[PDB]
C-alpha cells in the first residue's frame, strides 16, 4: 500500500531528465551571450531589497541572479571556478557550456548514447589543450608593451574602455609592483580603493596604502617627509600581568607613587618608541590616551586600532617590521617612505603613506563620478589584474576575437577525421562548439555569423593564420595579434576544461529526483 | 502611467517564441512516437470522469489528452486532418512534423532568418510531393490481392494483428461492396456494429444492415426468406388536415361511424401495402396499434420509428425507395433481401436484414471478448477501411516500413545540391526531417537507428530499390514491396503536406500573447 | 470640505497626458511593426477562453489583443477603418501614427505649442494627398495583368505567399466578375467558403455558390446538369388564411374530402413549379412531406429552409427572381446553372451550384491542410480581394516597398522649406515621419536603416525616379513598379489621412479624466 519513494517528489527519467539539464544550461548561457566582447551590452540586476548592480561581468550576473535551478547552478559553477583560476572569460566558458550541451542535444536525438557523446567530448577536450599549447606564444614576464596589450584587451567592451590606455598602464605598473620572489602574483597585494571625484581619469596608482583611521591627536604633525614608520601591534597601555594582581595602599602618600610610576611606564615606552628614530606610528592596538600626549609632545604621528589586514600592508609597503615588544623595537625594524600625510579624499579624513621605493603591496585609487559607475570601472580592474597576472605567472598568450576557437575548431576537426565510429560525431560537435565565441562576438556587433564564419575559417585552412579573427568594426577578417587583441593561455585551457568537465557530469545524469 | 496592453496577460517574444513553439510540438510528438510500427506498443488513457481509453491510434491519443497547450494545439491538427483525408498515418505526420520543427531550431541557433527556413521547407516540400509521384506504382481498383496486402500493413502493430488475414479478407469485400458508380468509396456505407462473443474470429460481413428495433407485434412472423421490402417514412396513423378541423356530432349513431371512419382508413391503408406484394415493412414514423393489428393478420413484418439514418441504409442494401405516400407505393419500390429475422446478439434482440444481391451498404459486425478489445479491433478496422478505399479511389501505392521516407530523403539531398544560398541547409533540414520515420521504426524494435539507417540509405544509393527497407524482425533491409507492405500514395502525400504547412505556419511566428 | 471632483478618479494633466497618449500610441505601433512586408512575422495570440489565432493581419491583432487603454483604443480605430475603406494597409496606417506621434514629441519637449504641431500637421497632410494624386499613375479596371500584380504584391509576406500567383489569378477572376455596372465592387458578392483537403492549391474559384443544405429527399438526383433553377421564399405548405378560420364536419363522408382538398392544394403547388420547367428548387421556408414527394415524382431536386443570404446570392450568380407567390412562377424567373450537385466535401454533404454563365455573385473555395493555415490564407485573400476592388474602383495605382513614401517625404520637405515659422518644424516632421515604412521594412529584413534610406533617399532625389525602393532580398535600391511591386493608391491616402487625423485628435489633448 504505502509509497516507497517520498511521496513529496518530482522526478524526471531518460529523455526528461536529459532535457531539462540541456534546457537548463542553454537558458543560462543565452543570459549572459549579450554580455560577450567589444558590443557586449551590461544588464541591470535588481535584488528583493531593491538594490541595483549594473555590469556587464558575467559571473558577477550569474551570481546575482539568484538561480535555483539544480542544472543551472552547475554551470554557474563553471563561472566562478574560471573567476578565481584566472579572473576574467567567465562569460566566455559559460557560453561554451551551453553550446556543448546544445550540440550534444543533437546527437542524443540521433540515439547516439550519453556515454558515447561523453567519451567523444573527453578525447577533444584533451586534444584541445594540447593543440591550445602549440597554438600560444611565449612572452617574459616583464614586456610590458605585451602586458599592456592584455590589460587592454581585457577591459575593451566594459564603460571603462574610454580609459583603457591610462588605466591599462597603471594598472600594468601595479602587478609588476607586487610579483613575489618566485615569481607569482597575489591579487591581494593590489589593494582597491574606490572614491568618487572628477572623472575616471583621476584614478591613480599610489605606491603604499591608504588607512581609514586619522591621526591619534591633532596636536600631531599632518603631513611628514621621508618618514621612518613603525609598526606596533602590541598596545600602548600600562601593562599587567595575567596573575590576577592587586594594589593594597595603607598610607596616603604612596597613593600618588603607583599613578606616577604607571605615568613614568608610559613615558618610557614612548621614550624607547622615539630612540628607534620612528616620527609615524601605526599602532594595532590601542594608546592610552596620555601617551598620545607624549608622542604628540615628541612630534610623532601615530594612529590606533588600524585593522590587522592595514598593518599587514602596511609592512609590505614601507619594509617595517610589525612588532609586539615595544622594549624590542630598533631602527632596523621601521619601514620607510615619501610622505605621510593625513588629507581628506571625497570629505573623507585618511592617511596617505605614499611614494613608497619598492613596495610589495600597492593601492590602485579608482575614480568616478558616480558610486555605481565606479563599481564597474573596479570589476574591470578586477578582470585585468587577473588576466596580466597570469600572463606574468605563465609566460603564455594567444590571439583573442575568436580566432583561437576558429583555428582550434579547424584542427579538432582534422582530428575528428582519424576518429573510427561514433565517437567521432561527438568530436566533430566540440569542434563545432567552440564557433559559439566567434560567432557571438559577430551576433553581438550586429553582423551575420553565418558569413563571417565562413571567411574566417578560410583565413585559417591550408597553412593560414591561427590569428585571424572578425574585427566586428571594419567587418573585415584581420591579424588580431597585429591588432593587439591578445589573452593569456590560461583564459582558453580553463574556460575549455571547465566546460568540458561540467558538461560531461551532465550528460551522464539519466535520473532526476528532486524533493519538496 | 496605466499599461496600455492588458495587464492580466503573458508574453513570449523572438526566441521565447520560437523555443515556446518548438518545444510543444516536440513533445506532442515524442508521446506518440512510441505507437508508430509493428513493435509500437499502446497507451491507456483515464479522463476526469474515470473513463478508460486504450488505443495504439495516434490522432485518438492527441484527442483524449486533454492538450492546453496554443502550439500543441496546432500540431494535433495535423492529426485531425490526417484522419479525415486519409483515416490513417496520423502519428507519421505528427513525429515528422515535430522532426521539422526540431531541425529547424538547428538552423535558428545558426541564425538562420526564420523565413528562410520556411521558405526552404516550402522548397523541399513542393519537391516531395513531385517525387512522390514518380514513386508511386499504379493499381487498379478491383486487384483484391493488392488491397488485401494495404489492409494487413495497416493493421500490422495493433493487436488486432492477431487476425488480420480474415480481418483484410472482410475488409476488402466490404470498401468494393460499397464503390459508388464515380468509383468513390463512402466509408460512412459501411456500418460497423460492435458486438461481444467469443472471439475476435466471429467478425463477420453482412451483406445488408443491422436494425437496433424488434418486430412491433409478436403476432409477425420472426423470420422471413426472399423477402419483399416496403420503406415507409410516412406515419401509418391517421391522417389529419393541416387546417384546424373538428367534428361536430349530435346524432348518437354518427358516433360510432366516424369511428369506424378511421378503422377504414387504417384498414385501407394496410390493403395497399399488401397490394404491393410486400411482406416486410420498415417505418421511419409511428404505426397506430389498429394498424399494427392488420399488418400481423396480414403476415407483415414490420418495425415503427426507424432511425433515418437506418432507413437510408435500409434502402442502400436492399433497392428499395422511401415513400412519403402509402398511396404511391408500388411493387417497383420495394426492396429485396435473402433473409429478414428478428433474433438475439449478445442478448439483444434486432432485425437482421441479410443477404442482398448487389447491396450499396454493408455491415461490417466485429466480435471480440471484451468491450474495451472490440473498440481497439475496430479502431484498427477503421483505418484499414480507410487506406484500402484510399487505393481504391487514387489507384496509387508505395513500399512501406519506412523505404519511401528514405528514397525521398535522398533524393531531396540530391535536390539541394542545386539550392543557392541559405535556403539550402532548410531543404537538407526537410530531407534529414523525414528520416525520423525509419529511426522510430528501428528505435521501437529495439534496434539501432543509426546502423541501420546507414544500411537501408546504402540500398537506395545509385540506382538501387526504392522498396528497400528495415524488417524489425529479421534486422535486414528487405524489399517491402515483395514482402507486401504498402501503403496509399495518399497517407504520405497528406501526411508530409500537413506537416510541413503547420511547422511553416509556426516557423514564421515571433510572438506570443497568452491572456487571462 | 468635501470634493468637488470626483474621488474614485485619476486625472494625467498638461506634460503627463501629453505622454499618455503618445506612449500608448508609439506601444500599439511597436506591437504590429514586426509583422510589416516581405519578412515580417507573425503573432500567435490567445485569448481567456483558450482559443488560438496565428496571423500576420494588423488590426486583427489590434482587435485580438482586448486593449483597454484609452489612447491606445484610438489608434485602433485607425486600423479599423483602413480595414473598413481598404482592406489593406492597416498596420501601415497604426505605425505611421506611432511615428507621428513620437516625432511631435522631440516638437514638443522644443516647447512648441501642441496646437502649432497640429496646424502643421494638416497642413503636411493636404499637401501628402495633393501629391499623391499627382505620385499615382492610371490603369483599367480591365487591366488583368496590372490587377494580378496589385494582389500578388498584397499576398507578399504572409505565408499563403507560396501560393501567390494561382491565388491572385483566381482573386483577380472572382472580383472582376462581380464588378457592377456603376463599376464598383461589393466585396460581400464574393462568399469565401473555408473547407480543409490535401493543399492550398486545391483552392479553386466557384462560378455559382455552395449552399449548406441535402436535398430535402433521397428519391431526389443528385446531380444535374444545365439546371433550370427554380427559387421560392413562400412555404410549398397548405395555405392557411389570415383571419382565423376552422372546419366543421359533421358527415363522416367529408371527413376524407378535407384531407383530399389539401393533397390536392399541394399536388397543385409542385405542377406549377413543374410547368416552369424547373427541375432544381431552392426554397428559403419549409416544403410539407407530402410536396417533398410529389417533387422527387416529378424528378426535381429541392432544398428547403435556405438561409435567406443564401437565396439572396443563389439568385445574384444563376439570374433567378426569388418568387413568392407558387402562382407566378413562370420560366422567365428561372435562373440557370451548368451543374448543381450534392456531393461530399471534407466529409460534409453540401449542394455546389456551379458552371453559372454571367454571374453577379462567385466563391472562393479555399483549401488548406488545417484549419489555422486556412484562416489565414483566408486572411490574405480578404487582403487582396480588397486592393484589387480598390483598383478597379480608382483606376490609380502607386510603386511600393516604401518608394511612394519616400518620395511623399523628400516634396514634403520641399514644400516645408516655404513654411514659414514654427508651423515648419511640424511639417518637416510630418515628412520625416513617413520614412518610417521604409525604414520598418529593412529593420524587419535584418538590413542597416540609416544606410539604405541614405541610398533610396538619393535615389528619389534630382529629377530621379519616384518608384525607386529597397529590395528587402538583394539589398539594393530597385524599381519597384518594374519589379510589380504596387499598391492602390487608396491604402496611402487613407492611411496617412487616418493618421493625420487620429493623432492631430489626441495631440489636442492636455487632460484626462479616467473613472473607477
Ligand atoms: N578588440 C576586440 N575585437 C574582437 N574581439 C575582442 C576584442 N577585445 C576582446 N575581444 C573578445 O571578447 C571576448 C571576451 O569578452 P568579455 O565580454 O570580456 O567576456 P568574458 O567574460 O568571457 O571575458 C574574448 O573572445 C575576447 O577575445
Ligand atoms: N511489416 C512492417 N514492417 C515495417 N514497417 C511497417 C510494417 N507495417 C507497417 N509499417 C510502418 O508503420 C508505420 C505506420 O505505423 P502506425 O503505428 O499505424 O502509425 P500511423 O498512425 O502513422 O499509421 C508506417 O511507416 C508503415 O510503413
Ligand atoms: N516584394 C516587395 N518588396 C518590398 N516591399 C514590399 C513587397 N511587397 C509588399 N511590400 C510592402 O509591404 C508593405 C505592406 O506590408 P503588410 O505586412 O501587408 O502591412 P499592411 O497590413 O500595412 O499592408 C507595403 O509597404 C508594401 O509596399
Ligand atoms: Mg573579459
Ligand atoms: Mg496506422
Ligand atoms: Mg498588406
Amino acid at each position: 500500500q504505502p509509497g516507497v519513494l517520498p511521496e513529496n517528489m518530482k522526478r524526471y527519467m531518460g529523455r526528461d531528465a536529459q532535457r531539462m539539464n540541456i534546457l537548463a544550461g542553454r537558458i543560462i548561457a543565452e543570459t549572459v551571450r549579450s554580455t560577450l566582447g567589444p558590443k557586449g551590452m551590461d544588464k541591470m540586476l535588481v535584488d528583493d531589497l531593491g538594490d541595483v548592480v549594473v555590469t556587464n561581468d558575467g559571473v558577477t550576473i550569474l551570481r546575482e541572479m539568484s538561480v535555483e535551478h539544480p542544472a543551472a547552478k552547475m554551470l554557474i559553477e563553471v563561472a566562478k571556478t574560471q573567476e578565481k583560476e584566472v579572473g576574467d572569460g567567465t562569460t566566455t566558458a559559460v557560453v561554451v557550456a551551453g553550446e556543448l550541451l546544445r550540440k550534444a542535444e543533437e546527437l542524443l536525438d540521433q540515439n547516439v548514447h550519453p556515454t558515447i557523446v561523453v567519451k567523444g567530448y573527453q578525447a577533444a577536450a584533451q586534444k584541445a589543450q594540447e593543440l591550445l599549447k602549440t597554438i600560444a606564444c611565449e612572452v617574459g614576464a616583464q614586456d610590458k608593451e605585451i602586458l599592456t596589450k592584455i590589460a587592454m584587451t581585457s577591459i575593451t567592451g566594459k564603460g571603462a574602455e574610454k580609459a583603457k590606455e591610462k588605466l591599462a598602464e597603471i594598472i600594468v605598473e601595479a602587478v609588476s609592483a607586487v610579483v613575489d620572489d618566485e615569481g607569482k602574483v597575489d591579487k591581494d597585494l593590489i589593494k582597491i580603493e574606490k572614491k568618487s571625484g572628477a572623472s575616471i581619469d583621476d584614478t591613480e596608482l599610489i605606491k603604499g596604502v591608504l588607512v581609514d583611521k586619522e591621526r591619534v591627536s591633532a596636536q600631531m604633525p599632518k603631513k611628514v617627509t621621508d618618514a621612518k614608520i613603525a609598526l606596533l601591534n602590541c598596545a600602548i597601555e600600562i601593562k599587567e600581568t595575567e596573575t590576577d594582581a592587586e594594589i593594597r595602599i595603607t598610607d596616603p602618600a604612596k597613593l600618588m607613587e603607583f599613578i606616577e610610576q604607571e605615568e613614568k611606564m608610559l613615558k618610557d615606552m614612548v621614550a624607547e618608541i622615539k630612540a628607534s628614530g620612528a616620527n609615524v606610528l601605526f599602532c594595532q592596538k590601542g594608546i592610552d590616551d596620555l601617551a598620545q600626549h607624549y608622542l604628540a609632545k615628541e612630534g610623532i604621528v601615530a594612529a590606533r586600532r588600524v585593522k590587522k589586514s592595514d598593518m599587514e600592508k602596511l609592512a609590505k609597503a614601507t619594509g617595517a617590521n610589525v612588532i609586539t615588544n615595544i622594549k624590542d623595537l630598533s631602527a632596523q625594524d621601521l619601514g620607510d617612505a615619501g610622505l605621510v600625510e593625513e588629507r581628506k579624499i571625497s570629505g573623507d579624513s585618511m592617511i596617505f603613506v605614499e611614494e613608497c621605493k619598492h613596495p610589495k603591496a600597492v593601492t590602485m585609487l579608482i575614480r568616478g563620478t558616480t558610486e555605481h559607475v565606479i563599481e564597474e570601472v573596479a570589476r574591470a580592474v578586477d578582470d585585468a589584474v587577473g588576466v596580466v597576472g597570469c600572463t606574468i605567472e605563465d609566460g603564455r598568450i594567444v590571439s583573442g576575437g575568436g580566432s583561437t576557437e576558429v583555428e582550434l575548431s579547424m584542427k579538432l576537426r582534422e582530428y575528428a577525421e582519424g576518429i573510427s565510429g561514433r565517437e567521432q560525431l561527438a568530436v566533430r560537435a566540440f569542434a563545432d562548439a567552440l564557433e559559439v565565441i566567434p560567432r557571438t562576438l559577430a551576433e553581438n556587433a550586429g553582423l551575420d555569423a553565418i558569413e563571417i564564419l565562413v571567411k574566417v575559417r578560410a583565413a585559417h585552412a591550408s597553412n593560414g593564420n591561427k590569428c585571424a579573427g572578425l574585427n566586428v568594426f571594419t567587418g573585415a577578417v584581420e591579424d588580431m595579434c597585429e591588432n593587439g587583441v591578445v589573452e593569456p593561455l590560461r583564459v582558453k585551457t580553463q574556460a575549455i576544461q571547465s566546460a568540458a568537465e561540467s558538461t560531461e557530469m551532465l550528460l551522464r545524469i539519466d535520473d532526476v529526483i528532486a524533493a519538496e
